[PDB]
């Protein structure tokens, strides 16, 4: 029994590659949302795994009968849905080779090549965001390639508890206050949960539409200081380049000053706007960089890299790595993350590097936005929507306006949400923001072209007669 | 400019697949562990990401030339350090497909197949184990696929963490005591400190050549006694099913008894030895695994999967979901649901994941648990041969019971007048720079050992014959 030969696999790969490639070609024409019930898929597996082995064919078959059709088609051309997880065929190739070597990167001595191109990688992507040499591995900081914006933060909030904690000793735990916006309630607080901090230790700075829901410097230094007063530490605050709702952004510039002043660790997420940041006309949101203590956004949000691939860039390295452990050229990377293995996680990266060069990569930012601009145009031209709060990236969040009927408007837009995705013509989620429940238009997925769009505002158009 | 196209993208794909065959087909043929110096690759690299495309052309030959060359072959029939991480063709399409697909995983509406695939699959894999139901999502427990052993421990000492806290108040962090064999010192440590556990809490529990560096229930219960009396709160066991250094085993059945004793959590991590419990003659190892709370195991390590696969069962996931959200309303509800359907953001660290099931289902289903147990006994097979022919001669010694497919052996200490140790790393370094072989070593109980660790996916009986052979060549030239 031989689970690896080179020809077999061979073979059975080239086959899977099609199969792809076709998958590529129809999604199109599959619904987005899938129509399955709960539990549907345990009537259709069998409840333990055969004795004997099963030929591929029937593998595939039920692959394309069971799983797909129970699948959301996130690749869909007509997927608007969260935010789009951009793909590239560069990336794909650096995933496939990636895995296939199938190195363990926890040393530089355990595979060398990985080490030295992550490295590498991450200074490139420093200078196409063009920040300061304090994030650089040729200068003074340094960067790690995650798995995800929960795990980075959950890093970074370490880290400064265990500034904190070496200063004032372990009972300090209790003391270490964390803030994060409001706009940032369903994975900030979780994270700091993880780390230990105390759950009334927890501040979400309460924002309103007067700020488009970013981060007030005035509030947070208020509370930072209420904090002090009472005794408490101020550690770690989480400041939002692009909220999950709204693409709201907290203010780098001035937050940053404001966690100097207090010696707050100041952690900028940017997993999906940060990407727009290689482009000149972005670049103003990260102003204040410097100042940072830390970076991350995630190239499998914005920029063609599959799942996994955040990045995370510190700029007081020693600080991460003496928070992560019991006790030159290149560094074991195991020391800049929780675990000890770790796949080639910079191959696929210098792909798309490599292939498309920044110059795509600024086309495909500015391709979207434009996208979404034409978008929140067409919306602005028919009186019943509005636009409820600006558009600073890819994402439009719009809904029917309050006198359009005489039930809760509320109401109104989730019929209108449901009417699109029960079509399978569309996918797109919602989002509630200052009591105001808003629809969402997430431009951004690989396969969707300027006539999709087109396509999608004649379908709500269309609905939205239909429903008035 | 369309970063993706579906024929570009066929054409490119079936490139690679053409390239990683011939890696596959070629690999025995480089050097197992690689000589470039720190720093190699900036010298071949330009400091600065170009402006305009490359052409692939030129990317694969700079892989060819400045990548592989840099690369420690895992995948080699000749590597043999660490503990392999072992591969199939089915997992490999099932990582194709499944990185194609590049859903997100994080409720089962954003993607019902894939949540639904991994109960099952977890379920499946949960019975050839022979689990109790108290493990199933079909009876009372449940699992998840994570990435990493160091993030399922993590997640299971948040658990057992937040159970007390929630018990006796956050205040209390500073008196809940973790405990581990000190052959596990290198992971276990750092997951306590990345939870909050105090510096002086986390304690390793010492092991001797008398239990062959397994943990000593009598020496467990003594120190979880001592720890008691001066009022601290003992928390948290892990248990060690293949330690990374010589694959000892922690007694499952007598150290959950005391887990249970004291209202201790005990996990068990079976990273790599787990995966060989889906054999009979192994399942002993996994002997009151009902009275556990938590297990994990690998199949990235020895099933098959690549990087990453790692699967977490817990007997009580109303734990685990209590620890990792901070949800009021969920929290103030203290019951189980109707619901028969999970979204899999409240098992994990992160909101996102992968479609991280849907390879092991592509395992399971193309080769069969018949095949799966023939597998590991293949390798068990091949690592006992090899350790029977080194007793075969009495310049070398087996230093500890081989358990698996690692064989821990040394030159004896008269087969020289240097320092044993100093021998021992002689032949080690001999043997690695040959380029034909990688083995890492070990320090245990104060002795250097060599480690042959059996099982990568292309090592057939001859390769063993043939290290083996080497071995004693180099042992010849070496007196
Ligand atoms: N257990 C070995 C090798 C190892 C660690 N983590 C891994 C993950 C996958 C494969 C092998 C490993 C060690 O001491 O580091
Ligand atoms: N951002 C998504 C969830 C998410 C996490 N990671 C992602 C990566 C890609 C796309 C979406 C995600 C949300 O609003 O809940
Ligand atoms: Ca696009
Ligand atoms: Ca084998």
């Amino acid at each position: 029994f031989k689970p690896l030969e080179a020809e077999e696999f061979r073979k059975q790969a080239h086959r899977m590659v099609d199969f792809i490639a076709d998958y590529y070609k129809n999604v199109e024409t599959y619904p987005v949302l899938s129509e399955v019930e709960p539990g549907y898929l345990r009537k259709r597996i069998p409840e333990t795994a055969p004795y004997l082995p099963e030929p591929l064919d029937d593998i595939m078959k039920d692959i394309q009968k069971d799983i797909i059709p129970g699948m959301t088609n996130w690749m869909s051309p007509n997927f608007y849905a969260f935010f789009p997880a951009t793909v590239s065929s560069a990336a794909f190739l650096g995933e496939m080779l990636s895995t296939a070597l199938n190195s363990v990167g926890f040393t530089w001595v355990s595979s060398p090549a990985a080490t030295e191109l992550e490295m590498i990688v991450m200074d490139w992507l420093a200078q196409i965001l063009k920040l300061p040499k304090s994030f650089m591995f040729s200068g003074t900081g340094g960067g790690v390639i995650q798995n995800t914006t929960s795990e980075s933060i959950l890093c970074t909030i370490i880290a400064a508890r265990e500034r904190a904690l070496e200063k004032l000793g372990p009972d300090s735990i209790g003391k270490l206050v964390c803030y994060g916006s409001d706009q940032t309630h369903t994975m900030f607080p979780k994270t700091c949960k993880l780390a230990g901090i105390y759950p009334n230790n927890i501040r979400l700075i309460p924002t309103t539409v007067e700020t488009d829901f970013g981060i007030s410097p005035q509030v947070l230094r208020k509370m930072v200081e209420d904090d002090v007063a009472a005794g408490y530490v101020p550690l770690f605050l989480c400041a939002t380049l692009g909220t999950t709702s709204t693409t709201a952004t907290d203010p780098v510039d001035s937050l940053s000053e404001i966690a100097n002043e207090f010696g707050i660790w100041i952690h900028v997420d940017a997993a999906y706007a940060g990407s727009a940041c290689i482009c000149p006309e972005f670049r103003h949101y990260l102003d204040g960089i410097e100042r940072v203590d830390s970076l991350s956004l995630s190239p499998h949000k914005w920029l063609l890299a599959y799942l996994d691939c955040t990045c995370l860039w510190v700029k007081q390295p020693h600080l991460l790595l003496r928070a992560l452990t019991t006790n030159d050229k290149v560094v074991d990377f195991k020391n800049w993350q929780i675990a000890t293995g770790r796949k080639f996680r910079s191959l696929k990266l210098w792909l798309i590097l490599r292939s498309y060069g920044v110059v795509n990569l600024q086309s495909h930012i500015r391709s979207d936005v434009a996208m979404a601009k034409m978008f929140e145009e067409w919306v602005r031209s028919d009186s019943r929507f509005e636009i409820v709060v600006p558009r600073n990236f890819s994402l439009v969040c719009f809904r029917l306006k309050p006198d359009v009927s005489s039930l809760h408007v509320e109401e109104v837009n989730k019929k209108l949400l449901d009417m699109l995705n029960s079509t399978g013509r569309v996918y797109m989620t919602h989002t509630i923001v200052g009591g105001i429940y808003m629809l969402r238009l997430a431009v951004g997925s690989s396969l969707t072209e300027e006539h999709h769009v087109r396509r999608v505002w004649d379908l709500i158009q269309k609905l939205t007669d239909d429903l008035l």
